[PDB]
């Protein structure tokens, strides 16, 4: 499936066309790229606030059109946020979840928002 | 009834004389000119998005002032919106639909708001 | 009792020191002073909409500073909603309660939002 | 060649269909009211506070459309705001010339902001 | 270079792909659509509104990014701000001139700002 | 424990290094270092005040980010506000409970909102 | 001429009553509290950078209403701004004007802004 | 003087400890890295779009205190921003001149803005 960077880092390919979202998302990518190379408390703390506030700044923007798909998209972020909230050290699969989040769940509001 | 305009396009007639929320009409006639012209998903989306973030702007204008009716209204946005969310193609309903609503429902929070 | 100015004009009596909720308090008079003249539906919808809006913004700075006496002031604004709502043309009642609610409901958060 | 309200206060005839404004100028009645009847630097200030935020408000409201009568409007606004600051008592005057600012100056942009 | 549609109405030919921007432009071509059915007074300044404010809010766009053809861009505005403010009846220029700048200027800065 | 400041005046040692949020703890202190004076009605209701205002402001920054532990700091500041608002006159508790709210519980969300 | 508070520290004799300057002022007060007992850098640079942050809102606030003595306030602003970018040391000559800027050219846009 | 990252990513070294601020650094460095990797007039629009409103955003910020060394700052950024409107392609340069930028000249404005 869909090639996870390395480095791990935000490519043109992930594009919303959605300039502030994607200016977010390349901050996101980073704070993963951290989180691999040192799994502490920081870089989980940096990570940890970039991606709830995102997470929470998407749902703002697809709320204010009524996106249809706003519920599973909500359950999404929890979901993640969850797994950042009880971290097991799987920085490998935060980072495939982050990649397939933006192009497959993400990229269903293009055009929406 | 309310006679439909041919091309569907917005008209002074449409006027609730909030220029901000008469400018937001002009934009969702011509979401329903195109998706009956080709009933495709774009232009479906590209309604979908503009009618939403309409309802919402003109729900949160309503409710600024604390509109008086702003729940049947939101009644009849829902319902739009419903039709949007299960859509059989039937653009006539939808462009009769969108004519009355102005003239009938928006018309209401005239000097309201 | 609180003296029902005639003309039933906003005066310096009914400072609140907040300077954008007493610019909305001059506008509100206003309302029910035509209101008073012409019991008609604009005049009460002007007033309805002022009223309205004025209650909204001021409920707002009052949450703002987590003002202790919000419920009650509330529970006020509401009570002249409904009876804006329910009019049966008691304009000096109207005026009343307008002159009470500033001096007495508003002036308490005074120096408190 | 419009006549001076008795009491100065705004009434209907004074809208330029744009609430906001309508509610402003409403309150800038009142400055000149007390003023009328009392000189004093306080109600003058009451006043020029009330007229310098209005102007500047307005002035905003003209520049957002790119307003075409934006420089000869801001002449009158500053004539005004200059008498102000140079009062000589002339109550009269400052009731006459409000009262046609708006029905001459203020009604042009009326449709254009 | 680029076909004048008709009925004169925007079509998504014409996206630049923000989505405020481009709802904009909808309302921009219901302005000039009207105008070219009846040139009165009424039609040439909700078009000038329109265009007024729609000019303003992209320049604003387009300089939050420092955008590099901000100001051959400006000019290219005032040009058709200028044709409106001293308007002769052109209505075919008005036609060609818009659907012109948005696909050769205005997609300039696609992706910019 | 935490050395209770005399004067009760914030220093940088309190420092959660969010500017906003220091300036902010710089004027609560204010409040306190007041209340310790004098306990009267005006000198509880400016610290009432900006007490809840700082309170929501924080809680609206805690929430952007999703913060972790938005909960048990939400009950903190319930806490404090009860007690402000059931005053028993001891500034002693308010001065310690202040101290060691800031050093124990904001610095808590150092790097997370 | 206006009393150097000891410890100094804002006080309600201080208050314009405007919550948002006043507490602003608060804040400032600290600054210079600190730089009395240690000139270092950090402590200018905070001070330095709250009299940034106030004296540009308090400006900001004048202009919202066209305060007629904006231009003197400002160039007072500047004295004290540029004291601060060409630090001699002098932390008593800081104090009286700081104390004395409010008490005296503050006080005068009280009821104006 | 300062090493170049390899990958060129934003690191922890980089902090200015203004959240925002270290958030728009972090997608900047991802504009050049991709530069650096495929020169094209894509990869150098997205860069150019990022340094351009980091740039206004930071000046903002700089201006909001009004930093002392805002000025100087604000020629250096017009440096980057010109040589990316005149683009040679020197990544090399440009890779060293955003990792000196920081380090040396945004530095400066720690605890000011």
């Amino acid at each position: 499936g869909f090639p996870i960077p390395d480095p791990y880092v935000w490519d043109p390919s992930f594009r919303t066309f959605y300039s502030i979202i994607d200016d977010e998302h390349k901050t996101l990518f980073n704070g993963i790229f951290h989180l691999a190379i040192d799994d502490n408390a920081d870089n989980l703390g940096e990570l940890r606030r970039c991606t709830g506030k995102h997470f929470l700044n998407e749902q703002v923007l697809m709320q204010a059109s009524q996106y249809q798909f706003y519920d599973e998209h909500k359950k999404e972020h929890e979901t993640f946020i969850h797994a950042l909230d009880n971290w097991k050290g799987d920085v490998k699969w935060a980072k495939s979840w982050y990649v397939n989040h933006i192009k497959t769940i993400d990229f269903k509001y293009k055009g929406k928002i």
